[PDB]
């Protein structure tokens, strides 16, 4: 990750050595087996250069890593594909399509799996923009760095900008101020200057959906609004099968019956069950080559149940019920329909 | 309740004279039935004078309607049944037996029903002092019929003499002050008046345990303090089997299962789950009666599982993560074992 072709040629170049100075003795050399442990101990010291170079590509989520949020999937399908796979209704039906949207809820529960997911669905390209690169632009005063960000979107076209953690800025002045950061001011003045054209579509998504600046909810701007909230059910069963996905993990595990022990778990929550499962694999896996090593010298094949049991004793539910109030707050605050229901004629 | 013999002379008077007038016509009025719709009846129109007399009686719980619990059982049986059952013991090895007790925790998780079955043990009068009483105390000004209440206890020995909501008053006083109220006084008095002798227990126990007057906690006064947690598994099934117990209850409904899908559920929630059901039984009853009459004279035996669903649905986790968070808190700033624990020689 992080490697452009001459780092690639790089790598090739490293394994390539670490085979010669494995064999390490004319014939022998038109036999040197450059051997995956090669390439992985070349991978390993590899310097890359391309790192903090963002990378614009399709992601793969494919929407089942992410399950659930059945009306999360219409609404981002609603203004995603249908605006790029569809685009002649919408100069029929005379719709400017929406410039973007913010999700908000509550923190790791599949908010930035779901605008990959979208991402993928579209085959649109993919930028994340996360919190710190935000705080990077609020602290140098470098607040023309996004005008770049927004150009290479615009090349990039179509986009997914998600701007993980918007409300970075606003917990990083918690608090002489009230609104209107230094970088967030320029994320409107280039998201009001490109036109609905051009199908980029922000994604800014917010842990803290009040105290981001109000002028960013107005419309034109990310006006819709939507709430991603804890797993469900499936969702979160679809959670623990993407988390364990690649993981050799037993039959006897049932994943719907922790998926059902699991109610207030956040998606982080549910990766560190499943990476303290794969965590409790490994000690014993390695302290079982340990004693045989030792002794019959001188395996775990799989995480067993017993390992999601030992793991999910140290179950921390990270997500409050005291957060997802303010969040729900929030949502019947974005609500009001108020007797407009059965309006009839 | 609340029937003193006159009271009850007077409840079968009006149910025969119900029976009387219900017959409303010689050997007709030897043939009199009174049956029981005449005594509920006579319940329903009874007015009892005996209530705001505080009863004395060994209460009905019998730890098994509070399951779980085993080390705050263990802690109960030695504070109370220990210094009454064996009280050679006690003299032999000199130690006074404690005075007092102060369970806390998160509201309605089995307090009440904690030291009614350790008076059950025990087979003590049990004296509940709830909140209301201390408050009414402290707003008459009337601090001395807390004299009366001890004195009550003294007489009706051995005794349970749980004052309930102990923190009533801080929580009226909330915020000029600071410790040391009206009443709470008056309690400590009286506390300290009688001896260690008499086998009169004080359980009083509080939601709020820090808000407390910290004089309350010191040694010979309520030293003890007890953290009743939310209940366990094993807690919350014999919750579920207590409040259903006297309900018809369906054999294919899991109460385990109910048990177990309940994490963070108060007693007092997984009441209101079963009265909920129980409600919703009675509605489904109801209705199957009305839409029998209406129809077919011109049953819902049991309460299904399918009740157990759709009441389970409003199931709402009444004490919060950070509330308890709170208690535990307390719970280790009431541990300090630090360091000197595998003190050996």
């Amino acid at each position: 990750h992080g490697h452009v072709g001459a780092d690639l040629a790089a790598l090739c170049s490293e394994a390539a050595l670490q085979a010669i100075r494995k064999k390490m003795d004319a014939e022998v050399m038109n036999s040197l087996a450059v051997t995956m442990d090669d390439f992985r101990w070349a991978l390993s010291q590899s310097n890359p250069s391309a790192l903090r170079e963002t990378v614009v590509e399709v992601p793969q989520v494919t929407w089942e890593d992410i399950g659930g949020l059945e009306d999360v999937k219409r609404e981002l399908q609603e203004l995603v594909q249908y605006p790029v796979e569809h685009p002649d209704k919408f100069l029929k039906f005379g719709m400017t399509p929406s410039k973007g949207v913010l999700f908000y809820g509550p923190p790791g529960c599949g908010k930035t799996l779901l605008a990959k997911a979208i991402a993928n669905e579209c085959q649109a390209n993919f930028i994340s923009i996360k919190g710190p690169e935000l705080l990077t632009m609020w602290f140098g005063e470098s607040e023309a760095n996004v005008r770049e960000i927004f150009d290479k979107a615009r090349q990039a076209a179509p986009c997914v900008l998600f701007f993980d953690e918007l409300d970075s800025i606003a917990k990083a002045r918690g608090g002489g101020g009230g609104a209107a950061d230094r970088v967030i001011n320029q994320i409107l003045t280039e998201m009001d200057g490109m036109s609905t054209k051009k199908n980029v579509f922000i994604i800014g998504a917010t842990n803290r959906p009040d105290i981001i600046d109000p002028a960013i909810l107005r419309p034109g701007r990310l006006d819709q609004l939507i709430y991603i909230p804890l797993p469900d059910e499936k969702s979160r069963v679809a959670i623990l099968k993407a988390n364990l996905r690649k993981s050799p993990v037993a039959k006897d595990v049932d994943l719907e019956f922790l998926a059902k022990m699991t109610n207030g778990f956040s998606g982080a929550d549910l990766t560190e069950i499943c990476q303290r499962a794969c965590k409790l694999a490994i000690r014993e896996s390695i302290e079982s080559e340990i004693r045989r090593e030792r002794e019959r010298q001188t395996p775990v094949p799989e995480i067993r149940r017993d390992h999601f049991e030992e793991a999910m004793r140290f179950a921390r539910r990270s997500v409050s019920d005291n957060d997802i109030r303010k969040y729900e707050m929030f949502a019947q605050t974005l609500q009001q329909s108020r007797g407009f229901g059965s309006f009839r004629f």
